């Protein structure tokens, strides 16, 4: 549970935004793209992985997951390629709760900046330090740091 | 100590790669831009301190300091922006050691991508799993969740 994370697409202005999500926090990393391809996902992926111990990823859909290049920089960075078939239900609405939360933000934010991926920047760093009390921030921090003490 | 990180800029093919080093526990994430401005730093900073708890940044020249790009980044993002002079001398010393380590690696892995900027990110990755044992990961965790306790 501490290296499960889930990805996450979703649309806004013409573009893409790609989202890891990590599971048992609610912590996220996020970057705009012009368009969703197994290139892109892989690259990101590879990011998140020297960023953080990534060990199981749920892909988002059935091309990143087929994608040779996923699968490349999965077996590259030692990430588990997994589906993200919500065999558990209230995983959708969860995702769909996030994305709706995270284009508020992007919203509230829109008019600081001139392009699109300051502010999904501006909502990334407002949804990790939301204090909800932990932050997702603090809680990524204790899990894995109680992780590693084990 | 737990917020402190220092800004690096080396260079490579022609291009620029920009590092920020958690000076605690050596663990870094960086980026390949085209040319070091205030608005890439800027960027990459509110980047950074979206994904860790940035409380100080000392910037890497006196341009970045400057700029006002960089200062309404860290205005934003609650960033203390200071010098990175190094009034400990050692510091210059392991930045200089760690821009050499990284472009080692990046050379041992750069057959197994097209683009500099993939060598960059599995060189980020393999420095920051790199047991030493604990890993820099391992380190800045660590920090920082004692930190929060
Ligand atoms: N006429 C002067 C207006 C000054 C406006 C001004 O300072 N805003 C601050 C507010 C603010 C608040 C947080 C972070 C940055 C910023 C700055 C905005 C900014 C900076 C770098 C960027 C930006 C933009 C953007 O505006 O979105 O866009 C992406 C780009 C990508 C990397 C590259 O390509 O370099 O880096
Ligand atoms: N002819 C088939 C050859 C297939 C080669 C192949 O699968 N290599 C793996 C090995 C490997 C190992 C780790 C991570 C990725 C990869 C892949 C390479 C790759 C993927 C995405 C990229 C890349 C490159 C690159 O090669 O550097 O470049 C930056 C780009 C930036 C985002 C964008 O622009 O989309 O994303």
């Amino acid at each position: 549970s501490p290296g499960i994370w889930q990805l996450d697409c979703t649309h806004l202005e013409g573009k893409v935004i790609l989202v890891a999500v990590h599971v048992a926090s609610g912590y996220i990393e996020a970057e705009v793209i012009p368009a969703e391809t197994g290139q892109e996902t892989a690259y990101f992926l590879l990011k998140l992985a020297g960023r953080w111990p990534v060990k199981t990823v749920h892909t988002d859909n059935g091309s990143n997951f087929t994608s040779t290049t996923v699968k490349a920089a999965c077996w590259w960075a030692g990430i588990k390629q997994e589906d993200g078939i919500p065999y558990n239900p209230q995983s959708q609405g969860v995702i769909e709760s996030m994305n709706k939360e995270l284009k508020k933000i992007i919203g509230q934010v829109r008019d600081q900046a001139e392009h699109l991926k300051t502010a999904v920047q501006m909502a990334v760093f407002i949804h990790n330090h939301k204090r909800k009390g932990y932050s997702a921030g603090e809680r990524i921090v204790d899990i894995i740091a109680t992780d590693i003490q084990t």
